[PDB]
């Protein structure tokens, strides 16, 4: 019987009913549920306790449940609503329970207050409120960092719904693109940060788009101290941090005051990377009336264009000037937009301010002169009437350094480059720095060969990348050549700039002149290049042969080998304008092993019917020969044909001789070791060049054509020449002459005991045929 | 009875123990919660339903609720832990009776899982903590407008709690104002009308201020329309200003761009203007650690104050600084203090760039832009190479004394260009190891490599000199002195130089100027010993106390005698012996290499004049000019002279030069050899020079002999490429009839391989010690002809 009195105290309501529906037993939980009595509840049937619109239903029902036959009931299982006595309604909750006996049906209903109907109700506000007109990504965050609870921009944002967002970090959730080193670490760092902390990030949405956010952490504690949670908000500062950036681009511009345009500039390409696919435009107050101060490269029509257009204001709020974009429709949001232009209008009106606040004579970056150095230089080029060559050199690509990492190093970067440029320049040759990025070189030579290999070697000195702090930035050259007689230095500045500004337009990384027929003239003598390149490739070139034989007994002594060209297009070239030509080329290694290589052939093929040619010489200062050819150039040329090696000569001037480094004396060395003769010029330098000398045994002498002209003329000369043959007739050596061409030469020469004689007086130079027959018909020539 | 199979089939959890605390009763929810069988549990005591962590604990409660014996049990109001058959620990709640009945006590249990149910407080405190960090006041409303739930920041905005403004009307709590007719009224529409307006008004604080707030009411349509609950997002349209303020103020103070303290300060100062009571602090971060940078004057003590730590990053992201602002609690929100901390980080972030930048471009800027020299960073470095070099410096500090007076009269456009014109002196004399910069102002500095005080008193001399000239302007004289300090010591760094040599610019300038001086007297009794010296040798000179001392040279294979060397010497009572390579420089240094040369030359054309007595004696006789330093102005004149007073065929003597000299250059001294050649001066040459130019000049006036240095003789038996060489300047030398001849012979194996190379003539020890002028006569005819 326990169940009743058990019931009754307890406080779960309780109401029990029979097979008639008849009550029995009614707690006074259930008591003070309803508000009737219990001499009361029982009345007819269950009548009083249901509501009385849902009444009609409740038979039917309890009657479906014994016709069911189910031992549980799935009804009553969620909320319902109880009409109290008074009509007042309420929220509670039921269970029910069937039983069988004694052939009848019973049923037993619980009941609870429903007290947590105001919790669901309350979770189900701040549900809402949480996501309603608030999109600010919010998340929370267990002692272990993990995402406990997101809210519907979060999810919205970051593509991760709560059900693929919970049950792992935030930073194991997020897709992270590699900085790699930042965003990695610090997004870590952070997460794990104790204190309240924030930073900004690079993120990958589940969707691969880049966006750039800011995160804050800020941990909560409950009353006895412990850590319970931590919050954290996702703000979304992609915009933001454009703007920022644009902050520091313009503010690294301002630090060092560029001109007033070059301001505009950097205004206005911070702009467009700020807005992308606009147009900006500037105009600043001068005199009183606005005036256009820049506007951007881009001209072309945009399609659905809306323009704003905003009046730069100073301090005093007196107008200054007019800043203008035009940004396609669609393309960024108002806001945005307005943000930018405001910002930018006062970042402009500040650098209005330091502009009118700035409103020696060397250079104390690099020590160079300044503008006011070279004008000055320049004038006195011009009173005493002296032209010029002026060179304006413009450094390009220094854009990125600016951009990347502000001036105190672009600065840096122009700092290497002048020293790069002296360190190969030529004294008489002017260096001067003309404002931030330019400079002019002054020199007084006006070839064009020379100008062209100084220009060839100025934009070859940056070939190599300029190494700044494990950072390649590659920087270019644009340099403007002008030159012209009798014109004041204000024209040759403006020519060479425009020339300047002309090749960095059209791309840079080069050169050009003013005036356009030499500029036409170099192209010229660059088709004359080409064509002596294909000349050079397919050996078409000759090697005209000249003998030189003894003044005593005409017996041949030798012949010398010299390179002639005689081309169709071209005709006849001499010696020496297609070898400094070929120089300017820099393929003189190809036409000295040609001409050794011909040679040992021509050597062969005489040998054939003739052995008898005693000596060919080849003249290798002529030549241009480099210093590390020698060695291959010679022996592959000995081994190849069956030339035997004390046969042919070769020639070499004072200065390369032991000047211009010293490898090249031991590449002598080992040629003579081969055996091959030898020929100097001036053997000077003093008694160490004599002793080089005798040490490297040459055997032969050679006197230039001009000492042996004018050896009638001048008695200077003339006892130089008795000095000459006889310090070679004390010595092993045979000495030699040319440029003979009279009779009276031959006759003096002779007088002096030298020994052998070469030139027009005995042999005009006869081509590669009837040198034999020179050879067979008149070589004892016994004048 | 019913009630068993009933607990049998609730959904309630239905659990009777007796008297003697043992499970009688247990059901499917049972089941579902303890998670052990009935099979297991019918017949087990109370303890097993018992949790582990209140065992011990577990039945005195009951005892003492039997004692009381109320029905009303007191316990189990609160909720219980339970642990699972399998360790896991779930939430559950208990309804309790106690029965009385049979004469025996009895405890019904009945158990609801209430997992949803405290899942679902949880959710609400966590959904609590979530809104309340919403930058935003926000709040909710019913279909009526009761204000449901509100959060922290209205909270904060205006002081209103959840309990205080809990369902009441918005306008109620709103406290609206009651003078503004239409902002009351369309407060009210936007409160009652359901569009989603955002319009904006005046509110009223419990501090009694007016405040702009943004209402954005969006009522919230349900899926079975008839909309019922509304949304609230309150907005502050005063605090953007104040922050786009800040914003522009704090870039104006960038933009003058003021020393780091000066704009930490005014970063600080700002912040502080926006927040009403507030203390401010920055810390920018060097080698780790924080140096205080600016705070606030402002330093009075403020109650329970609120902090905030930011953490300024780099341009690349490296951590730079600390920013701590403290505020009065309640007087701004959390979000406002939040943002001027993020807009003041960037800003500090962009002045530690700026100042990381201005070291970086100082590092290397003014290198002296008016005269172009190298200033003193440019100094610093190259001492610090230098002595990274371990090679020790001499550095002058130089400093000119008239121009203070001149800056004083006539002004900076006068002594600018008196400095513009010393500097160019200076550059005139210059040397490719001699480095010039300028300190600052009226001071330089020279460094040099040379530690002979022979040298540098010299080079402090030219330098001294080269304001012999007093310097024009504007056809006005000014004669500008220096006075110098020069430092030179091994190991010591370049600060000690620096600091000495400066005090040795004091002495050497408040004495009076125009002057040089060392900074140490372990080095300046060089240079007091010296001028007494030089006085010596100017008395020795007018007197005529010096000696020459007469060396012969004889032919290689005759024997005989081909001539005489002569060589001069000084012997001093108080110095001694003095060699010629030691007062030869000292006679330059006082500039009288001039009266040494004729002294030297007539003292020979005495003694061959004295000779000429007994006999003609002397084949030749030689004078080396180029160990006598001769200058361009010196050679005809004084040989001249000397046979012309005297009586000398010029047969007799020959000149030696080194051919150094022989150039060109700017004086021309060929007329000057060949006039000499003219009038019978033997010639002798040590080298010839360039190329055929030279050996054309050697040969066209007629270089009678040519001389092989001591140093090439003395290694003729080691190498042989010497010996070459000898054999090319003896062939030549017979070619053009030059009388090769050999200084400094010693053995007997040299002078016989020397004639099997044909020298002609030997000049050393091998046959005479440079003999004291007498005894020559008491050797010409005893050692004879030496045909050894
Ligand atoms: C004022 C008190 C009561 C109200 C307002 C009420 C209301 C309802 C409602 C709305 C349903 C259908 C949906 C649902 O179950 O949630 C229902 C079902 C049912 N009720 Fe009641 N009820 C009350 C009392 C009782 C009592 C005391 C008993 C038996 C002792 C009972 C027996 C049943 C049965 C058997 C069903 C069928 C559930 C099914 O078929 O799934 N009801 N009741
Ligand atoms: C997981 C199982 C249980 C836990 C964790 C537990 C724990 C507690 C604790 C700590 C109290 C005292 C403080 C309070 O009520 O908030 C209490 C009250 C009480 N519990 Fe338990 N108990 C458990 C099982 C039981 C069982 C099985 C019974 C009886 C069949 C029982 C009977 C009582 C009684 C009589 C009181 C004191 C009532 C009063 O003083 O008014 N408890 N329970």
């Amino acid at each position: 019987g326990i169940f009743f009195p058990a019931l009754e105290q307890n406080m779960m309501g309780a109401v029990l009913i029979n097979e008639n529906d008849e009550v029995m037993f009614f707690n006074p939980a259930a008591e003070k549920l309803w508000g009737y009595k219990r001499e009361e509840v029982i009345g007819n049937n269950i009548d009083m306790l249901i509501p009385r619109d849902l009444r009609p239903a409740h038979p039917e029902y309890i009657r479906h449940n014994r016709e069911g036959g189910k031992a549980r009931v799935e009804g009553m299982s969620a909320e319902l609503q109880l009409e109290k006595k008074d009509g007042s309604k309420i929220w509670t909750r039921f269970a029910l329970s069937k039983v069988s006996a004694e052939g009848k049906v019973y049923y037993l209903a619980l009941v609870r207050d429903a007290s947590v109907e105001m919790a669901q109700k309350e979770q189900t506000r701040q549900l809402i409120i949480a996501v309603d007109h608030l999109d600010r990504p919010v998340i929370v965050l267990d002692p272990e960092r993990h995402i406990v609870q997101c809210n519907r921009a979060f999810t919205e944002m970051f593509g991760y719904c709560i059900s693929e967002a919970s049950g792992m970090q935030p930073d194991t959730l997020l897709n992270t693109p590699e900085f790699p080193a930042d965003n990695r670490i610090r997004l870590q760092q952070l997460l794990w940060k104790t204190a309240r902390d924030q930073d900004e990030f690079l993120l990958l949405t589940r969707t691969g788009e880049k966006i750039w956010i800011k995160a804050s952490i800020s941990p909560v504690y409950d009353v006895l101290a412990h850590l319970q949670n931590l919050v954290m908000t996702f703000s979304d500062i992609t915009e933001e941090r454009q703007i920022r950036q644009l902050e520091g681009n313009i503010l690294a511009a301002m630090c060092s005051s560029p001109p007033f345009h070059e301001m505009g500039e950097i205004i206005c390409r911070n702009i467009e990377s700020v807005l992308n696919e606009s147009h900006v435009s500037l105009f600043a107050l001068r005199n009183g009336m606005p005036i256009h101060w820049a506007s951007s490269s881009h001209g072309a029509e945009i399609q659905n264009a809306q323009s704003w257009s905003a009046t730069i204001r100073q301090r005093d709020g007196a107008p200054a000037g007019i800043l203008q974009i035009k940004t396609s429709s669609g393309a960024e949001t108002s806001a945005f937009i307005e943000r930018v232009a405001d910002i930018s209008q006062h970042m402009a009106a500040l650098a209005l301010e330091q502009e009118k606040s700035r409103q020696i004579q060397f250079d104390p970056m690099t020590g160079l002169p300044n503008r006011n150095n070279l004008h000055n230089y320049l004038d006195d080029l011009v009173d005493k009437a002296v032209s010029p060559v002026v060179y304006l050199i413009g450094v390009d690509h220094i854009q990125d350094v600016i951009d990347s990492l502000g001036y105190a190093w672009a600065d840096q970067a122009l700092l290497e480059v002048v020293n790069r440029f002296r360190e190969k320049l030529k004294p008489d040759q002017y260096l001067c720095r003309i404002e931030g990025t330019q400079f002019v070189l002054v020199s007084l030579e006006n070839d064009v060969s020379n100008i062209t290999q100084i220009a060839d070697e100025l934009r070859n000195v940056v070939s190599k990348p300029i190494m700044i702090d494990d950072k390649p930035f590659p920087l270019t050259l644009s340099i403007g050549i002008s030159y012209d007689l009798g014109k004041n230095r204000d024209y040759l500045l403006s020519t060479a700039h425009n020339a300047m500004d002309y090749i960095r337009k059209n791309g840079g990384n080069g050169w050009q002149f003013f005036s356009p027929a030499m500029n036409e003239m170099v192209k010229e003598r660059l088709v004359l290049g080409a064509a002596l390149k294909e000349a050079i490739s397919n050996n078409q070139l000759k090697l005209v042969y000249q003998p030189q034989i003894f003044a005593e007994t005409g017996e041949l002594y030798g012949i010398e080998a010299l390179a002639r060209w005689h081309d169709p297009l071209h005709g006849h070239v001499p010696p020496s304008r297609f070898i400094p030509l070929a120089e300017e080329i820099g393929e003189i290694e190809n036409i000295g092993r040609w001409v050794i290589a011909e040679a040992c052939r021509q050597l062969a093929e005489w040998r054939s019917q003739n052995i008898h040619i005693p000596a060919l010489s080849v003249n290798l200062s002529a030549l241009h020969f480099r210093s590390n050819q020698l060695p291959n150039q010679v022996s592959d040329a000995m081994h190849a044909w069956g030339i035997d090696g004390h046969q042919l000569t070769v020639e070499i001037t004072e200065s390369m001789m032991m000047e211009h480094d010293t490898e090249i004396f031991k590449r002598i060395q080992i040629l003579r070791d081969m055996g091959v003769g030898l020929s100097v010029d001036d053997f000077g330098t003093g008694f160490s060049g004599l002793s080089r000398l005798v040490s490297l045994p040459v055997t032969e002498i050679k006197i230039d054509k001009s000492f042996v002209d004018r050896c009638l003329t001048e008695k200077r000369i003339l006892a130089l020449l008795e000095a000459i043959t006889s310090i070679g007739q004390s010595l092993n050596l045979t000495v030699v002459a040319e440029g003979v061409e009279t009779k009276e030469q031959f006759e003096m020469l002779r007088k002096i005991h030298c020994r052998v004689i070469q030139g027009y007086f005995f042999s005009r130079p006869l081509p590669a045929e009837e040198i034999p027959g020179w050879m067979s018909s008149v070589l004892p020539l016994k004048i």
